């Protein structure tokens, strides 16, 4: 894209360590992580991987006891990625022999079949992904595939581009459109109801921008449609509900991941400072990986829906109104 966001300062550093061969050949944009200190430990797996260069980086900030895995499909990428993880090995660990990565070659749609090897069911706890969606050639196996590689408690931390309305059948088969990424984009209530019929049942929207198409022969064929940037989170949690339901708790950032934990747009937890939660919050954390750093309070008796937010409207609303609204 020429949609990447700057490089945050914290993983300058480290991709000033990476081979520059990976960085030059890299295709795309970044694919965007959760906090680092969140991803100590973690299985993390990126599709579309490329040259490695997001592979890499996470590499050094899950550690020797995370896991890193690269998927793609591109022969040329991949070569350069597979020759460089002794580099990285040493670069970041001390020693050729100990690589915490590996990298795939299979379409996204399919996981499983990969080669040397697929990747199993509830292996992985973050799945991430920068602008692969709109070229797939079926978004509701890709979004099955993804729910089925992840853990209870893993997510979909993912970056993509969304429409506010439904393209037209002529716009969906313009051949720039589509190289684009906009001709294959989602209406974003049409995402919301794939990704639930594919298991997640909770899309937590995490940072939004505004996409242009300003070549107006291109635009003609796109008159009023406005497109987004949206990098969302979706947990797989058992217990999670369609619906942001009030019982009683709080959930307290305990600290250790930096000074405050912002989760998503709606719900910010400063450090040893208790924030009213829906109980659908309340289960991702406590189910995910950032249960090591909160404490959650037990559910009393329903309240009803979860008002105690000061933007609870737009929490209840559809994922529409809350991206157009907090892209302004
Ligand atoms: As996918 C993607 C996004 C922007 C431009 C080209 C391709
Ligand atoms: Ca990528
Ligand atoms: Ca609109």
């Amino acid at each position: 894209c020429k949609l990447a966001a700057a490089v945050p300062e914290s993983h300058r550093k480290i991709l000033a360590d990476i081979a520059d061969e990976v960085l030059e050949k890299f295709y795309g944009c970044g694919s965007t992580l959760p906090a680092d200190g969140s991803l100590e430990g973690a299985t993390v797996l990126d599709l579309g991987c490329g040259t490695g260069r997001d592979v890499y980086l996470a590499s050094k900030l899950v550690g020797e006891h995370g896991k890193v895995i690269g998927v793609d499909m591109l022969d040329n990428q991949l070569e350069v990625a597979r020759k460089y993880v002794e580099y990285h090995a040493e670069k970041f660990f001390g020693s050729p022999s100990r690589s915490n990565v590996r990298f795939l070659k299979g379409f996204i749609e399919n996981l499983a079949t990969a080669e040397p090897e697929g990747v199993p069911d509830s292996s992985v706890d973050i799945v991430i992904s920068n602008c692969v969606c709109n070229l797939s050639t079926n978004k509701l196996a890709l979004f099955k595939e993804i729910h089925r590689v992840l853990r209870d408690g893993g997510e979909l931390y993912f970056s993509d581009v969304y429409a506010d309305r439904r393209l037209s059948e002529a716009a969906q088969q313009d051949p720039i459109l589509y190289g684009e990424c906009l001709g294959g984009a989602l209406y974003l209530e049409d995402f919301r109801r794939l990704v639930a019929e594919a298991g997640f049942r909770d899309v937590r929207l995490v940072s939004v921008g505004p996409v242009d198409v300003s070549d107006p022969q291109l635009r003609k064929l796109v008159p009023d449609v406005q497109f987004y940037s949206c990098t969302f989170r979706c947990f797989k949690v058992a217990t999670l509900e369609a619906t942001r339901e009030d019982y009683g708790q709080s959930a307290t950032y305990l600290g250790g991941i930096g000074e405050e934990f912002k989760l998503d747009r709606f719900f910010t937890f400063p450090r040893e400072k208790p924030v009213r939660v829906d109980r659908n919050t309340a289960e991702i954390i406590r189910h995910s990986r950032l249960h090591q750093w909160f404490s959650v309070s037990a559910e009393q008796q329903h309240m009803g829906l979860f008002k105690a937010n000061d933007s609870y409207a737009l929490l209840h609303a559809p994922l529409s109104m809350q991206v157009e609204q907090l892209v302004s």
